[PDB]
This record gives C-alpha cells, structure tokens and sequence, in this order.
C-alpha cells in the first residue's frame, strides 16, 4: 500500500509556529517525492499528530500513530516529547527521525529507530560555551534554563564547556515553562552584575526575559540556542531583541541549491524558515534510504540510513551508528534589522 508517514509535532500551543515549520516541510517533501513516483513505487500518506509540546500528550499521539499503521514519524520537536515517544515507536516497529530534538539522550539509548536531521547539544553547548570564553571572558554570566530535558540539557552542556574554558557563571537558575513574570530573577541578576544571560530554552520565555530585562534596566545580552529561531521572538521581545545571540545550523534557506524550493514555499505563502527544510530533509532521507535498501520496512530502512548517504535540502546526509547526522556544525547568529526593517537572525 501507500507508505504511511506521520508528523508528530506541536501543531498548537506556544510552539505552533515550529510545529508548522515541520508540518509544511514534511508535506511539501511528500508532495514532491510522490509526484516523482513515491517511495519504491508507493505513494506517501501523511498523517498528523499534535503533541502540544507535552510529553503525556505526545505518548497518546504515538500510540495513535501505532494504531493507524504509521510506519515512519518525522518528529517530534521537543526533546522531552521525542525521548518517551521514541520508546513507543521502538517497540511497535516505527522509525522516528526528528528534524529538531537536540538532546543527546535521544540517540544515546541504543534504540534501533532513532535518527535526526539536526545536531545535538553536546555539540551546541560546545560551541556556545567556547564562544562565551572567546568573547565574554570577564563577563558576569547567568545561566538560566526552562527545567526541560532540552533546556536544562543545553544549559548544562554550555556550562560544562564554559566552566572548562575558564568562564564561571555567577548564577544558575531554572524557570518554569509558562511562567510570565521574571522580575525576581531579573532583580537577582541585576544585583549579581550580570551582563550576559545564557538561556537554555525556547523563544516564548526568552522573549519575555529580553522584554522585562530591558524594562528593569538590566543591561545584559541574551545568548541562546536553536529554540529561539522563530520570527515570533521579535514580537514577544520587542526592539530589545536587537543584539541577542544564538546558535543554530547554517541557514538552509540560504543554500544556493535550495533557491527554487525556497521560492516554491514562498509562492505558497509560507516562509520556510528554520526547521522547515530540516523536516523536508527528514523525508528525503527516508525515501533515499528505502531506495538504497530496496525495502519500506522500517527496520531495514534504518539499517540503510546508517550505511548509506543521501542528497537532501541540507546537503549530502549520512548517519553514524547511533542515528546522528554528519552535517555542518553549529554557528552563531545575531539578531539585527533586515532589509524590511524588522529584527531577524543572521549568521555572524
Ligand atoms: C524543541 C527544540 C527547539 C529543542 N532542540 C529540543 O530538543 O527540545
Ligand atoms: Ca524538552
Ligand atoms: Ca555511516
């Protein structure tokens, strides 16, 4: 029959825009592959499952996929959703390739079925920790995190790397996802002389910290990672977003080879920023591996991914024995005004 492929993502909630990056990128790839003859002569059927960035909801989504005969899942977005959902998939013969979950644990559990098109946070924290050392040598650094597996994980990888290169944070604090008032923490950071705020977490909380920090007169730069790369940050944060820093892969939309693809998304009215092409590529990889493997059986395609190499919107993609991709590493971005005059992220 058709090859049933699920999108497991935050289609609603604070991270809906990310959920839409993943959905649109996955739907466009299925559309393109199908018009090309599908996977090994078979058409791809997309199903959608909304995890609302909640682990328990993600587990329910995963069990549903299992039931609907899903064979491949592109997703999820959050590490804390992906890690538990992957067990459910591992047990019920379903290959999961995440375009966005970066926590090392995802691929460090020996599971047959876990792959990514994105990097991992030992890599990302490496880069950031070093950068803090290469540019804020004597700054009073606060490390703040959202108490999630992703957010605390990245903040810990960043702290580890920084601590090691010589930089010793003056504060290390967790906040709760959904919290809206950071005055106390901000008042704490001001007493501490904080001039750099390193945030392991997502854009919602990040934008509020930026906004309120400026309003309380804390002159500190926020440095974060992949979780803040959505154009909503500028709205949440306001003009205070200027000068914010964050790590992320090289922007795939800037790849000359993607020019026509990017233009197609844009003609459809969607700006395929950030994780959109990472998701497109997840789909490319499944198709490329299945062809190399002469099979659409998930266990076999998984073996194919680990062995083969495949053309994608992200470049030539290969995978190591754990399912991690071999691709260009994390680079630093700064938030500045674009041509249109609004703040966005540009590689330094
Ligand atoms: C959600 C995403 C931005 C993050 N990399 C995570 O693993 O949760
Ligand atoms: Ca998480
Ligand atoms: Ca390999």
């Amino acid at each position: 029959m058709d090859v049933v492929i699920a999108v497991g993502a935050p289609l609603t909630g604070p991270n809906a825009a990310f959920g839409a990056q993943i959905q649109k990128g996955a739907e466009q790839a299925a559309k393109d592959i199908n018009a090309a003859g599908g996977i090994n002569g078979e058409q791809i059927k997309i199903v959608l499952g909304d995890d609302v960035s909640d682990p328990k909801q993600g587990i329910s989504v995963a069990n549903k996929f299992v039931a609907d005969g899903v064979k491949f899942v592109v997703g999820h977005f959050n590490s804390g959703v992906s890690i538990p959902a992957s067990e459910v998939y591992a047990e019920n013969g379903i290959l999961e390739i995440t375009p966005a979950a970066t926590n090392p644990v995802f691929t460090e559990r020996g599971l047959w079925n876990t792959f990514r098109t994105c990097g991992r946070d030992d890599q990302q924290g490496g880069i950031a920790g070093k950068y803090l050392a290469d540019h804020f040598k004597d700054a009073k650094v606060a490390i703040i995190h959202d108490k999630t597996p992703y957010g605390q994980g990245l903040a810990d990888e960043t702290k580890k790397a920084a601590n090691a290169a010589g930089v010793t944070e003056v504060m290390y604090e967790g906040v709760n996802v959904g919290d809206k008032d950071f005055s106390a923490l901000i008042s704490k950071m001001k007493e501490a002389g904080v001039s750099i705020i390193y945030w392991g977490g997502l854009h919602t909380e990040a934008g509020l910290i930026i906004r309120q920090a400026a309003d309380q007169g804390l002159k500190a730069k926020l440095v974060s990672g992949d979780g803040i790369v959505s154009n909503e940050l500028a709205s949440i944060a306001g003009d205070a977003v200027e000068g914010t820093l964050n790590t992320f892969g090289p922007d795939p939309t800037l790849r000359p080879e993607n020019k026509e693809l990017v233009e197609k998304f844009k003609a459809a009215g969607f700006n395929p920023e950030a994780y959109t092409l990472y998701s497109y590529a997840a789909m490319q990889a499944i198709a490329g591996a299945a062809k190399a493997a002469g099979s659409v059986e998930p266990e076999k395609v998984a073996e194919a991914l680990k062995k083969g190499s495949f053309p994608t919107a992200l470049g030539e993609i290969s995978f190591d024995e754990k399912g991690d991709p071999k691709l260009p590493g994390y680079v630093m971005y700064e938030w500045k005004k674009g041509p249109d005059g609004k703040f966005t992220y540009i590689q330094q």
